[PDB]
C-alpha cells in the first residue's frame, strides 16, 4: 500500500487517514524513515508532523495537492527535535497554522527548529485544553508525561482505531529505544503506559520510526523503558 511521491512514502491506513515517511541520513544509522499523519477532515486537510527537512516537508504539501487537492488548515508537531519539526518553515510559508506543546516551543530554538505558532496546554489529566486545539476536528490530543523528551504528545483519531506514539512508542521487535539523549528516565514507562490508557479503544499504534503496529508495541516500549530505572 506504499505510494511514493519523489522520496517520500505514503501509506494509507483509514479512508481519511494516510502516513506520511520520510527519510534522513544518519552517518551511523543509514536512512532512517520518520513517520507523520495525513487527514482529512471534511474539506480540510490536518498533518501531524513535519518531514525531517523544509524541502520534505515541503513534497508532503504537494503530494497533499496531487492526491486530496484541499487546503492544509494546520499542522501539530509532537516534540522539538528535528524529524517532528525540521519543517516548520515550510509549513509557515505555506501559510500553514501550526501547534506545538508550548515548552516544544519553548525548546524548539535552542534545539535549531522554529517554533509553531500556537501553544497547547494540558489539563491536570493530560487531554489537551480544547480551547488551545481550535479546528484540530477527529485529532484527540494527550500529553502522557515525560518519556523519549519531557515535552512529548500524543494524538488520536476519532472516528478510526488509530493512535499515534510519535517518538514515545517502538516497535514490538525493536532492540532499544532509540535516542535518549533528551529522554526522561524515570519516567518513560509510566508515560508509554499513559499513553495506551488513553486510547483503549486503539488497535492501530502509529509511531516515528517503524512502520504500524498492535498494542504490544506500547507493552515493549514500556518493558524496554523500565530497564532504565
Ligand atoms: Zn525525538
Ligand atoms: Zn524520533
Amino acid at each position: 500500500g506504499d505510494q511514493r511521491f519523489g522520496d517520500l512514502v505514503f501509506r494509507q491506513l483509514a479512508p481519511n487517514v494516510w502516513q506520511h515517511t520520510s527519510y534522513l541520513d544518519m552517518p551511523g544509522f543509514g536512512a532512517v524513515a520518520s513517520n507523520g499523519l495525513i487527514v482529512r477532515d471534511g474539506g480540510r486537510v490536518l498533518v501531524v508532523d513535519t518531514a525531517w527537512t523544509d524541502d520534505q516537508t515541503a513534497q508532503i504539501l504537494n503530494w497533499i495537492k496531487q492526491e486530496i487537492n484541499l487546503p492544509v488548515a494546520l499542522a501539530v508537531v509532537t516534540h522539538a527535535h528535528q524529524d517532528k519539526m525540521g519543517g516548520m518553515g515550510a509549513l509557515h510559508a505555506a501559510g500553514i497554522a501550526t501547534y506545538a506543546n508550548a515548552l516544544s516551543n519553548q525548546l524548539a530554538p535552542q534545539e535549531g527548529l522554529v517554533a509553531a505558532q500556537h501553544s497547547l496546554t494540558f489539563a491536570a489529566n493530560g487531554w489537551v485544553e480544547p480551547a488551545t486545539a481550535p479546528n484540530f476536528g477527529p485529532l484527540k490530543v494527550f500529553y502522557p508525561g515525560p518519556g523519549h523528551t519531557s515535552d512529548n504528545i500524543t494524538v488520536g483519531i476519532d472516528g478510526t482505531d488509530i493512535a499515534f506514539g510519535g517518538c514515545l512508542i517502538k516497535d514490538s521487535k525493536a532492540k532499544s529505544l532509540g535516542n535518549l539523549g533528551d529522554a526522561d528516565t524515570e519516567h518513560y514507562a509510566a508515560s508509554a503506559r499513559a499513553f495506551g490508557a488513553a486510547f483503549p479503544k486503539a488497535s492501530m499504534i502509529v509511531m516515528s520510526h517503524s512502520a504500524p503496529d498492535s498494542r504490544a508495541a506500547i507493552t515493549h516500549t514500556a518493558r524496554m523503558a523500565d530497564k532504565l530505572r
